[PDB]
């Protein structure tokens, strides 16, 4: 193929810059791939590019594997890894890119939380704070042992943000924290085929919150999700506030105020 090779190919070039080492090839071109595990450089993973490729849908994890186990099992396993890894390449599965730059993201993630049983120190924090693909999340907020944090996205009608946040729904970050909620509402300056009917997806609170949030910015067609997590004390009192300046950026670049 020529097209389907370049954009292919080009994403490629990409991830193959940015994991040069660490990922492998092969197939003749990168059809077929085996990238290894960062960070712990045991575990590899089978991939594959379907006929729905990434430009399409996303990648085909086949499988995984490591390299001397044994005792290891009894932490993970192949079959355990495999599932998880499909489940972070099914979270990104809806972009307009390869939404790899999401899926790298839940792995980062996903791979050094919940090491053993013990009560999370304040030696580790892992509040969102760098923009997806497709995705736009950066505004989070430090609360009395709460954390709160919330993601936007720009969207059209809901076949466009239905997806994209069902996905984030069946996002990997948004199910590791306590609860997660999302308002939108669908306004069609064209057409009359507005959606409108939100709901408070758990916390009530935020719910009636982001919808007034929305509603006196006076933006539609963009989309906000506030999960909540739990870390140390407060985490830091100095997240609130300069995460704020932060978070203003994120909403605003969003979409929101332009």
């Amino acid at each position: 193929m020529d097209d389907d090779h370049e954009q292919l190919v080009e994403e490629l070039e990409a991830v193959e810059a940015i994991y040069p080492d660490l990922l492998s090839k092969k197939q003749e071109d990168g059809s077929i791939i085996v990238v290894k595990v960062p960070q712990h450089e045991y575990m590899t993973l089978q991939i594959s590019f379907p006929t729905h490729y990434p430009s399409e849908e996303a990648p085909n994890v086949i499988e995984v594997g490591v390299c001397t186990s044994l005792a290891k099992r009894d932490l993970y396993d192949t079959k355990y890894l495999q599932h998880l890894f499909q489940e972070v390449m099914d979270s990104v599965f809806h972009r307009g890119s390869v939404c790899l730059f999401d899926f790298l993201t839940e792995l980062d993630g996903v791979l050094y939380v919940e090491p053993e049983e013990e009560t999370e120190p304040v030696q580790q924090s892992d509040i969102p704070t760098d923009p997806f693909e497709g995705w736009t999340a950066s505004d989070p907020i430090t609360d009395r042992g709460s954390t709160f944090m919330a993601f936007a996205a720009h969207v059209t009608s809901e076949e466009q943000a239905f997806a994209m946040l069902d996905l984030l729904k069946t996002d990997s970050k948004m199910r590791k924290a306590n609860h997660v909620m999302s308002a939108w509402r669908i306004k069609q300056d064209g057409s009359a085929a507005t959606y409108q009917d939100s709901d408070d997806d758990g916390e009530t609170a935020a719910g009636s919150r982001m919808l007034h949030l929305i509603t006196i910015m006076d933006v539609w067609n963009v989309i906000v999700v506030v999960a909540r997590w739990f870390g140390g004390a407060h985490i830091g009192p100095d997240r609130f506030k300069h995460i704020n300046s932060t978070a203003r950026e994120a909403v605003v670049r969003a979409g929101f105020d332009s």
